[PDB]
């Protein structure tokens, strides 16, 4: 019933999990591969290995979740050695993804040419709304720095792209954007990371709950659904139709889901709630929006994507 | 125990309306004038009277609310007119904040020229964040546009002024405005208006739940704390003394009070939580705060205003 194409491949079912989550080391990759999950992507690498920021770094929270986790990640070389190797095996349905988050233009350049000279055969996802790197700001809040750099990767990249991007709150932001993203061969369009430099406070201690940046940290869960459904929507009527969209931001249940597909995204992906319950959300989940589309009489995604109606 | 200095005026407590809730007549305003309110502020005005936007306009949600007025009012005389009479009566402690956010600079302007050339004595704010006037983004995401308006403000008005700024979620972007109000005799940043341009949609129906822009309305709310926290902390530690902070967003128990405080505002706004509820959330709220402060043997906001701790 969930069968999903999407970059023109095929896929069981379109739930993923979230870049950053369930996704470090071949040990993560290896148990995503092994549950329901339609598909799955990699952490977000830099060119080397990265620590990242000091714990606690990660704060479950009763509406979602709070984080800097600052990139930590094993490396470039880590994850395409890992792809690569599992693209020989024929060992699953559908592409795998890839995600990297250069700490420079130059760094995204040079891990992207390594992409399209290796035999990589996947999905790449270019990371432009990491909100936990001090001084390092979301590029995608900077029009002219994604715009110059898009049409660097373009001049040389032929495989699968989309990009990961923050979320944005005002409608000519969404009309910017899809200007700029309109006039690449690009696959898709993730909406959204999560939503920058919020803060949590425990009140009894009077301090916040992360070590890094004074506590502020990209939220996620239950917290961001509202903005992460707008923007997946918002760029599903501006987009032009050869760019898909993967929807990303406070999918828990079949419902939070059935959501996301309504507004026109084509994949998901689970971040906090993955975090929190493990690879069996997969089966759950799927379960879950099953029974919403049975009770419906819908037998195919198609049947209800992009259909959400105005009053 | 909840005695409050702001803009050099003294208040019984903290606690007052947000701009759009409760506030649209003068009968509305008496109502706020007899709660147990602090102080209070009217609906935004534009020069000429408003019907709003079509409905439904606003849907309250289990985790906050969903809304896009409009910008609904009586019209700039009439506030004007009100709080001018009301003045002389000196009957309240405190006094009355006047909200302004004209469709346009001009409007602005025209409208601050005839509160600087009226006999108002009470405190202005300029509200640079409506999310819900179609064609008509948040002018306070235009960094240029904001500064050369405030520019010229200030060429004429000498009165306390504050403005309500919309949610910022990257850091350098706190980092330009702050640089950008620091220049001027602000009397305060009230942060923050409904984050804007958010959908919330009815799974059952397959439709959104608001009638205007297509379902797309700004949330405010549990939703927001996070961001209306993050927000007040980031320009307490950034502006400088002269520039005192109102605290805006998710604001409903004590609890969410004393954590606002926490991060620097002085004076506290409550949207949806009002909008629920009616003014008797005033007395409940004062009496949970002074509960907090109790338990832990404070007698003064000063015992922890601002105080919020790092890891
Ligand atoms: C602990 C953590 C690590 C994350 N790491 C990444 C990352 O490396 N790359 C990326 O694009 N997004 C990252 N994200 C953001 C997610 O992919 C997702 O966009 C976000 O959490 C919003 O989804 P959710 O509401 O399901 O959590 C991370 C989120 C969390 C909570
Ligand atoms: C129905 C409604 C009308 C509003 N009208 C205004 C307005 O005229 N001016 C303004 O500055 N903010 C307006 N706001 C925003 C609030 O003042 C407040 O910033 C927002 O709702 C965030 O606070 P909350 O989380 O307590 O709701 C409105 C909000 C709502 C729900
Ligand atoms: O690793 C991180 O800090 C991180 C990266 C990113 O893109 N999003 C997020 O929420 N965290
Ligand atoms: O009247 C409105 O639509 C409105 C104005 C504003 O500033 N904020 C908000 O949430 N609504
Ligand atoms: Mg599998
Ligand atoms: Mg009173």
């Amino acid at each position: 019933m969930l069968n999903t194409t999407f970059a023109n491949a095929k896929f069981a079912n379109p739930f993923m999990n979230a870049s950053g989550v369930h996704c470090m080391t071949i040990e993560d990759l290896e148990e995503l591969k092994a549950s329901q999950a339609g598909a799955y992507i990699t952490k977000s690498s830099t060119l080397e290995k990265r620590e990242g920021n000091p714990l606690p770094a990660y704060v479950d929270l009763e509406l979602g979740s709070i984080n800097s986790m600052g990139l930590p990640n094993l490396g470039f070389d880590y994850y395409l050695d890992y792809v690569l190797k599992n693209q020989k095996e024929n060992a699953q349905e559908g592409p795998i993804f890839f995600s990297i988050a250069g700490m420079s233009a130059a760094e995204n350049i040079a891990m992207l040419k390594k992409i399209q000279e290796s035999d990589f055969s996947g999905i790449t996802e270019l990371n432009l709304s990491c909100p936990n790197v001090p001084g390092k700001p979301q590029l995608a809040y900077d029009f002219e720095a994604t715009e110059k750099l898009l049409k660097e990767v373009f001049t040389f990249f032929t495989k699968p792209l989309g990009v990961k991007l923050p979320p944005y709150f005002d409608l000519v932001h969404f009309d910017i954007m899809a200007e700029i993203l309109n006039q690449f061969p690009l696959t898709y369009v993730n909406s959204v990371n999560s939503i920058g430099n919020g803060l949590f406070i425990d009140p009894e201690a009077e301090s916040v709950v992360i070590k890094p940046k004074d506590g502020f940290g990209g939220i996620g869960g239950a917290y961001i659904k509202p903005t992460a459904l707008a923007n997946v929507r918002a760029f599903y009527t501006r987009l032009k139709p050869e760019i898909q969209i993967i929807g990303t931001g406070g999918i828990e249940t079949g419902q939070d889901a059935f959501e996301h597909l309504l507004c026109g995204a084509t994949m998901l992906q689970i971040g906090t709630a993955l975090h929190k319950e493990g690879p069996a959300i997969f089966d759950r989940i799927i379960k879950e929006l099953e029974e919403i589309m049975n009770q419906k009489g819908y037998q195919s995604i198609a049947d209800f994507h992009g259909k959400l109606k105005s009053l």
